[PDB]
């Protein structure tokens, strides 16, 4: 309720000139009302004259209705920047040492120098990449300035800091004056030419992290990012962070969470003192130094400060540097420049041939069916295949640029091209594109654009690979639905005087030329055996094919740019963007450590308690026959590193007895931290996403980061989601959505109006309203239907069933044609024209609705029924479960020390399900939550006809179909497809144990009757209100539901009939 008016603050603020608000209602006479109400404001506001009166004469409207939204006529430029920025341009610019940056170009020079001309310009190597305006952050920053220029006590001191840092920001901008954006919101080369090249990026980190500062040394930080990162651009965020790594060893663990044998976090007094070697701590020195020669000043001296007793209790401020370091931007380099960077090895690459073949042993003897027919089941996953080349096509009497692999695919059947049998060849004749990947202080690393033959020859392997991994816990990435947590409890649980920890951060060795041979012999090798184990044509076909994606690999010249020409070098290391990448990776990361960890073994005797795998990292807890004393950890450090060097492979590896650090998770104090540093105002590449859908984004990782630990104040989200949201008529009339709009669950809905906190329509308006946004949720698009018209699509499409099908599949066959039709937008005009139409539908949507025949039913209508049964009263809960996520706000803290969390997913995709089996078991297809769902819900004469359809031997379809284990199937598809329209694995609740002990006891339900369904959602029903509740209040609540029996039949129909809400922004899933 409070953003609607923080709005009107906002508008009044930029505007100073009409606000005509906008209201509706479910209420017919209301309505009427609502329209007279709008239609005397444009008269009296054209006509100059007051309104006050005609808002008493509408209390009915303000106070009863819901506001939709709040036109805005206005008549000046937008350029009240350039006036309203002055008042804080006091300060002194900044000027930047043009001499920190070992490449030239890093160095935030004058455009007009890195780029002499306009065709030799190129926002390339600082595009903000998001659709937001540097303008708009500058006049969404003064907003906030001019409303908390009276705030008192310590909201005030909030401000006094707020004002001196943007006062650096509002400065130097003025010194250049504020860059103009254009409807790209791409920054060209004449407003560039004369200002500081670096500077729009800059002020988007400036303004994110000052716009993030709260207590006194978040403004040291927020000030010594700010200022030193003007002017370095390459190494700041790495000298930051780095030192994170070493002072997670320092400190001790006074009683910590480990892993029992139910694999769930058990809280244990276990105590253990972090003992550290001398050597150690003089390499945290020099890390301190290097941030020292470099210009830090304050930041140095707090690690130096929590040095001199490493109390876990003063730890967070440690987090918050590292966390903070990553706010200062993307280090986007020239691609040539990362390209750059890029006997003993019998043990190593035996281990790695080793590990594919026991991913793939019973498989191929068996003549898996997967194996057998991977070249349809590769088809099939296009969908989730990486990307290639924006080649060029023609589908029935047009051309287009069409980037998806896909689609490539349909283009060359339809053309006799396609040959998958033939893998073209990745070298100086056909050399490999590329691709990139930025990310805050590191090193930029490259992407390959293989062909679509390599994710053929590629995904079944891969996912049979992936299914050993999945029950393979050395693989802490894949083992079963396992969270961050468990992987967090796991290292804690063997951690004892006795034993050291080691972790690595093998990200270089990945890379490292010295790589490629041994990885790829590896792979190819156990190829070789697997191949000599099967008679199959089909499996060796697909086992031969694999192999040679690897020979064509181990010579491969790279398609990489240098200028606006295209170079053309070699490239004897490895990179990512075959299917097998990640999976691949990991089997040689964890073969690395494997031959690490024996070789040291020749000295010291140890026992290997775990070892882990986890993308750039791997680790181990040894324990060691007698007490860990400080020369042994130096010993062992020395002998591993060492171990390291003899196969020439960078790394970092480190030793302790206490914590590790990864790139994913780091273990300081016996307590599980991550780092929160996703840049707000910064994007890393400029995707296809739309204004809206990059608010809902933002607002997305917004969340996360607060969660985690940084948080930029919510009044600034609010401003930036007013900015992006808004949509024009006309050229001086914006339309700024309500926060109803906004919020409510449906296509377009942004954000919360309580962080942490899911509503749904329980009022009429609310429902009212939102039967009215499903509408035009879909809008067609002419150019995704014409697609499909076409002989190509209808050749590929049944081309691919003809091998998939036997009886009447259509079933199967309609949604695969809307897989394609539901990526196919992706393609600019499909998206924009989608997008572009969309607003015309969108503005008049808002105007006058009524006029709607609803029918469908979604989760909304569902606990609105439910809501009335439930009698809510006063209850109470203890705090007992510990902390070991020292970040998590307060409130959600709170729920995890009443009722605890969990160390795993909630099944939400049906997987777990009988039929899902059977249907894998003999088919390759894999059909959604949603078809399993839609197909659960039939008649057991229909459904056996469907196993049938895929492939289902009858003797066995026939038993599924009575049998009890399928009735019981019918319950879980239910409970995967409820628990996926509740994100109930995504957002904050992926954090609560929704089967605590605890939490049940808050609900009381009687049995009415052994009908699953119902008392499956009134218990979840229950337990996200009281969850919800404790959040928005501190205290607990008890439910108690006295559903009647006949109730319980309507209900139990509305069931299999529930509707979905696209919006993938919401996206907040972060462990």
């Amino acid at each position: 309720g409070k953003y609607n008016l923080i709005l009107s603050e906002y508008l009044s603020f930029i505007y100073n000139s009409v606000q005509i608000p906008i209201y509706y209602s479910s209420n017919s006479e209301l309505e009427n009302r609502c329209i007279e109400f709008h239609s005397k404001c444009l008269e009296n506001s054209k006509n100059g004259l007051s309104l006050r009166k005609l808002f008493v004469e509408y209390n009915d409207v303000i106070e009863n209705a819901t506001l939709l939204s709040i036109l805005s006529y206005s008549y000046d430029k937008y350029n009240a920047v350039e006036r309203k920025l002055v008042k804080y341009a006091k300060g002194k610019p900044l000027e930047a040492d043009l001499t920190v940056n070992e490449l030239d170009y890093e160095n935030n020079k004058m455009t007009s120098e890195l780029f002499p001309t306009a065709e030799e310009y190129t926002d390339s190597l600082m595009d903000p990449a998001i659709l937001t305006s540097l303008s708009s952050n500058l006049n969404a920053v003064m907003f906030w300035l001019e409303k908390h220029e009276n705030d008192v006590a310590e909201k005030l001191k909030v401000y006094k800091r707020r004002l001196d840092l943007f006062t650096i920001v509002a400065s130097t901008i003025n010194k250049y004056g504020v860059p103009r954006h254009n409807a790209k919101y791409r920054y060209e080369y004449d407003v560039m030419k004369d200002k500081p090249y670096y500077l729009v990026t800059w002020a988007n980190s400036s303004i994110e992290m000052l716009m993030s500062v709260f207590s006194h040394d978040d403004y040291l930080i927020a000030k010594e990012l700010i200022v030193l990162s003007y002017s370095n651009r390459s190494t700041l965020a790495k000298l930051v962070s780095s030192p994170m790594s070493i002072l997670v060893a320092l400190v001790d663990i006074n009683g910590t969470f480990i892993t029992n044998e139910e694999l769930e976090l058990e809280f244990s007094n276990k105590y253990v003192r972090a003992i550290v070697p001398d050597q150690t701590f003089d390499e945290l020195n020099q890390m301190l130094d290097n941030m020292r020669k470099a210009g830090l000043v304050d930041i140095p001296k707090m690690i130096q400060d929590w040095l001199v007793d490493r109390s876990i209790e003063k730890f967070p401020l440690m987090a918050k540097i590292y966390s903070w370091s990553f706010h200062v931007g993307f280090r986007k380099q020239k691609m040539l420049d990362a390209a750059l960077d890029q006997e003993m090895y019998r043990e190593y690459t035996m281990l790695i041939r080793d590990e594919v073949v026991k991913m793939l042993e019973e498989p191929v003897k068996h003549d898996d069916h997967l194996l057998r027919d991977s070249e349809l089941a590769g088809l099939l996953s296009m969908s989730s295949a990486s990307n290639g080349e924006s080649r060029q096509l023609k589908f029935g009497r047009k051309t287009i640029f069409s980037t998806k692999k896909n689609m490539h695919v349909m283009d060359d059947m339809a053309n006799e091209r396609y040959t998958p049998g033939i893998i073209p060849p990745v070298n100086v004749d056909k050399p490999i594109p590329l691709g990139r990947r930025d990310v805050p202080g590191r090193r930029t690393r490259i992407i390959f654009i293989l062909p679509y033959e390599y994710f053929i020859a590629q995904h079944a392997v891969v996912e049979k690979m992936l299914i050993y991994a999945k029950h393979t816990r050395e693989y802490a990435e894949f083992y079963s639905q396992s969270n961050q947590l468990l992987s967090y409890g796991d290292v804690t649980r063997f951690l004892s005087n006795n034993t050291m920890v080691l972790y690595t951060d093998v990200s270089q060795w990945d890379s490292s030329q010295h790589n490629t041979q041994p990885f790829r012999k590896g792979i190819i090798m156990g190829l070789d055996i697997l191949a000599n184990m099967t008679n199959d044509a089909k499996v060796l076909q697909t086992l031969n094919l694999y192999k040679q994606t690897q020979i064509n690999l181990m010579d491969s010249y790279v398609q990489i740019p240098d200028g606006n020409v295209i170079k053309k070098i070699q490239y004897g290391a490895v990179a990512s963007g075959e299917k097998q990448t990640k999976a691949a990776n990991s089997i040689a990361n964890l073969a690395l450590i494997k031959t690490v960890l024996s070789r040291i073994s020749n000295k010291h005797s140890f026992a290997t308690k775990i070892i882990r795998v986890d993308g750039d990292d791997n680790y181990a807890v040894l324990q060691f026959n007698t007490e860990v004393t400080k020369q042994m950890i130096q010993d062992v450090s020395n002998d591993v590193r060492e171990t390291y060097a003899r196969m020439n492979a960078k790394v970092k590896a480190l030793v302790s007895t206490v914590g590790i650090e990864i790139a994913k998770r780091y273990i300081a104090g016996g307590k599980i931290f991550f780092r929160a540093g996703i840049n707000l105002l910064n994007n890393e590449k400029r995707g296809q996403s739309t204004q809206w859908d990059q608010a809902a984004i933002l607002y997305s990782n917004y969340i996360v980061n607060r969660l985690r630990g940084f948080e930029t104040d919510r009044e600034f989200i609010l401003t930036k989601i007013m900015q992006m949201t808004s949509v024009a008529i006309t050229g001086s009339l914006r339309l700024f959505p309500s926060e109803r709009v906004l919020t409510t669950n449906s296509t377009f809905k942004v954000f919360d109006s309580e962080d942490f906190i899911i509503e749904y329509g329980t009022t009429v308006d609310e429902v009212y309203i939102q039967r009215a946004f499903m509408s035009l949720s879909s809008q067609k698009s002419g150019i995704a239907d014409e697609i499909a018209a076409s002989s190509t699509f209808k050749n590929y499409v049944t081309r691919l069933s003809e091998q998939l099908l036997f009886s009447k599949n259509n079933i199967v066959s309609r949604g695969i044609a809307l897989t394609e039709k539901a990526k196919l937008n992706s393609y600019a005009p499909i998206s924009l024209e989608k997008r572009r139409a969309q607003i015309s539908a969108l503005l008049t949507m808002l105007q006058k609705p009524v006029t709607f025949k609803s029918s469908k039913i979604t989760i909304n209508d569902i606990l609105r029924d439910i809501k009335p049964f439930f009698t809510v009263s006063d209850a109470h809960l203890p705090i007992q479960y510990q902390k070991f996520m020292p970040t998590l706000p307060d409130n959600v803290q709170y729920i995890i020390q009443c009722i605890g969390s969990r160390t795993y997913q909630i099944e939400d995709d049906g997987s777990k399900s009988a039929i899902s089996r059977l249907i894998s078991k003999y088919s390759v297809y894999k059909p959604s939550i949603e078809e399993l769902y839609k197909v659960i819900s039939l008649h057991e004469n229909e459904i056996q006809l469907y196993l049938i359809s895929l492939g289902i031997p009858k003797i066995d379809a026939d038993t599924y179909v009575g049998s009890k284990i399928y009735s019981r199937d019918k319950y879980r598809i239910l409970e995967s497809y409820v628990y996926n329209l509740l994100s109930i694995n995504y957002g904050c609740y992926q954090l609560f144990d929704f089967n605590s002990p605890d939490l049940e006891k808050l609900i009381r339900i009687p049995f009415k009757g052994k009908i699953p369904a119902v008392t499956f959602i009134l218990h979840l029903y229950a337990k996200l209100e009281v969850i919800n509740y404790a959040i928005k209040n501190g205290s607990w609540i008890s439910l108690f539901c006295n559903y009647p029996k006949s109730e319980m039949i309507k209900l139990w129909k509305k069931m299999w009939n529930i509707t979905s809400l696209r919006s993938p922004y919401t996206n907040a899933n972060f462990f």
